[PDB]
């Protein structure tokens, strides 16, 4: 399955998309990617379009 995420930062702006599994396998990557990055923000998540985004 395919998933996305929108990052919303202060001054970094991003897209990603990832091919998962599962659903589990997809928070699990898009966590690890928060932490490996530093990211902290508000999450959502739209399970109709696979999208988190996350806004610093
Ligand atoms: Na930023
Ligand atoms: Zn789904």
């Amino acid at each position: 399955m395919q998933f996305k995420l929108i990052l919303n930062g202060k001054t970094l702006k991003g897209v990603i998309t990832i091919e998962a599994v599962d659903h589990a396998e997809a928070e699990k990557f898009f966590k690890q990617y928060a932490n490996d990055n530093g990211v902290d923000g508000e999450w959502t998540y739209d399970e109709a379009t696979h999208t988190f985004t996350v806004t610093e």
